[PDB]
C-alpha cells in the first residue's frame, strides 16, 4: 500500500510540478493502468475545463480513451484544437479525429483540425506547408491554449508512431537507439533533449518549450513500458500536471 | 415524352461517347433529378465492376448520394482510390472519406485515401507535398485505374470548391466569369479547355487528359446548373460514359 497522497508531493516536489495526481490502479498492467488513468483524465478535464478555455489535444491509444469516457459539460466560448496532425501515410489509423471529435462535443463546440501529418518527409515541404494561412492559424491557436493535454509515447517495436509510414528503417533504428519517447510526435531522450533536431524540424505541431509556458500542461500515463519516457518528459519540465498510477509513481521515486 | 434510346443515341453520335445513359426524371428540378441520377449511378457501378478492377473515385455530394446506393458485390481483388484529395480548410466538409469507404466496402476491399487538399496555395507547395512517395503511388493508382467516377461543378456561389478556403475572392471571381465547371476539381471553360494554368499547376489528383485514356471515364451530371458545365465537359472529351436525365439530355441536344 501506497500513500497516494505521498507519493503524489514527492512527484510534486522531484520534478517541480503544479500538481502530480496518484492514481490507484490494482495491477501492473498496462491496459489496466491505462484504463484507470483515461478514466480519472476525463473527470480532471471536465473538472478543469472552464468558460474561455482554449484546450489542445494530442491523439494515439490514451488520448482515444480519455476521449471516450468524456462527459458533457456546459461551458461557452470554449475552443479544442488538435495539437499535432494525425493523418497516417499506412493503412493504421490514428483515430486523430475522433478523439478530437469528442472532446468539442463535451465542451459544446467543434473540433479545431489539423489536418496534416505530423512529419513530413523533408524540412523543405514542412516549411512551405506550414506557411498556409489556415495551418499557421492552427498552430497559433495551439500556442494560444491555456490547457494542453497529451501522453508519453515509447520507442517500442509496435510504437504508435512508427506505423504511420513516418520513417525509414534507418531512423527507426536511430530512435529506438537514443530516443525515450516522444511528446506530441516529437522525440527526447533521458534528459528531455530533443534528439533530433533534423527530424525535430520535419514535424509541424505544438513545439515542446511552448507546453512549458502554458497554464496546464498535463501529460497522462503509466505502465512500465513509459516509466523513462515519463523520466524524460518530466526531467525536460514539459508537463506541470502529471496523472499516473502508483506502480510507476513508484518505479520514478526509486 | 422523350425515347430515352433517340436522345442516348443522339448524345452518343453528337459527342463521340461509349454510352448515353438517359434516365427517366419526372421533374426538372435538381433534387429529383440527382436523386434519380444517383440511383442509376449506384446500379451501374453495380453492374460494371468485376475482379480486378482499378476504380476511382470522386468526392462532393453527387457522389456521397451514388456511395449512400451502393449495394455489395461479390467481387474479388478490386481496389478502390480517391482521384483528388478531400481536405477542407474550412468548416466545410467534402465527405470525401465517407463516400470512399462505401464504395470500397461495396467492393469487398479498403479505401485507398489520397490525404490532401486537392488545391495547394502555390506550385512549389504541390510539386514539393506530391514528391511523397506514398502520394505518388496513390496517384499513379489513379492512372492506372480502368474505371473513373465522377461528376462534373459549377460556378454557382455555393459551389462546394468556392467553400473549402481554397481560392481568394479574385480567383472565385476570375472562375465564375471564365470556368463553366470542374471535373475532379481542374477547371475548364466551355470547349473543355483549362482555364488557368496557374491554378491547374497547384492542384493534386487525376489530370483530365489522364480520364481519356480509360476503359471507362463515367460522368453522372444533370440539372439546369450543369447543362453548360456537361457541355464543356463532354467537348473536352473527358468522358466516355454520360448518366444524364431527360430533361438536361434535351437541353443538350437543343
Ligand atoms: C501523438 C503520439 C503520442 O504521443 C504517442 O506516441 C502514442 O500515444 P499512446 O501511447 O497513447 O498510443
Ligand atoms: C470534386 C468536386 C466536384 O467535381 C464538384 O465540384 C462538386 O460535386 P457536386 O456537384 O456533386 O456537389
Ligand atoms: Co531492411
Ligand atoms: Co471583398
Ligand atoms: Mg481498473
Ligand atoms: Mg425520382
Ligand atoms: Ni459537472
Ligand atoms: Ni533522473
Ligand atoms: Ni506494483
Ligand atoms: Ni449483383
Ligand atoms: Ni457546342
Ligand atoms: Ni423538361
Amino acid at each position: 500500500f501506497e500513500d497516494l497522497d505521498a507519493l503524489g508531493s514527492i512527484l510534486e516536489e522531484k520534478y517541480g510540478l503544479l500538481e502530480a495526481h496518484v492514481v490507484f490502479s490494482p495491477t501492473p498492467d498496462y491496459a489496466g493502468i491505462t484504463h484507470d488513468l483515461s478514466r480519472y483524465g476525463a473527470e480532471y478535464m471536465h473538472e478543469t475545463v472552464k468558460d474561455g478555455d482554449i484546450v489542445g489535444v494530442s491523439w494515439g491509444t490514451t488520448m482515444y480513451q480519455i476521449a471516450q469516457n468524456m462527459q458533457p459539460k456546459q461551458v461557452k466560448g470554449v475552443e479544442v484544437v488538435q495539437l499535432k496532425g494525425g493523418i497516417s501515410h499506412s493503412r493504421v489509423n490514428t483515430y486523430s479525429a475522433e478523439t478530437i471529435q469528442l472532446f468539442a462535443e463535451a465542451f459544446q463546440t467543434m473540433p479545431r483540425y489539423l489536418p496534416l501529418p505530423v512529419v513530413f518527409d523533408n524540412a523543405d515541404v514542412k516549411r512551405m506547408v506550414e506557411k498556409d494561412r489556415h495551418i499557421e492559424r492552427i498552430i497559433e491557436m495551439g500556442k494560444q491554449a491555456n490547457i494542453a493535454l497529451f501522453t508519453v509515447g515509447t520507442v517500442r517495436d509496435e510504437a504508435l508512431l512508427f506505423r504511420l509510414g513516418y520513417f525509414n528503417e534507418e531512423e527507426k533504428a536511430l530512435l529506438k537507439k537514443q530516443a525515450v519517447g516522444d511528446i506530441c510526435s516529437r522525440f527526447f531522450d533521458a534528459k528531455g533533449n530533443i534528439c533530433s533536431s533534423a527530424i525535430n524540424d520535419r514535424t509541424i505541431g505544438v513545439e515542446l518549450q511552448d507546453l512549458r509556458l502554458k497554464e496546464r500542461s498535463i501529460l497522462v500515463a503509466g505502465g512500465s513500458r513509459k516509466v523513462s519516457s515519463i523520466h524524460g518528459a518530466l526531467t525536460g519540465k514539459y508537463a506541470n500536471v502529471l496523472i499516473i498510477d502508483q506502480h510507476t509513481a513508484r518505479a520514478l521515486v526509486n
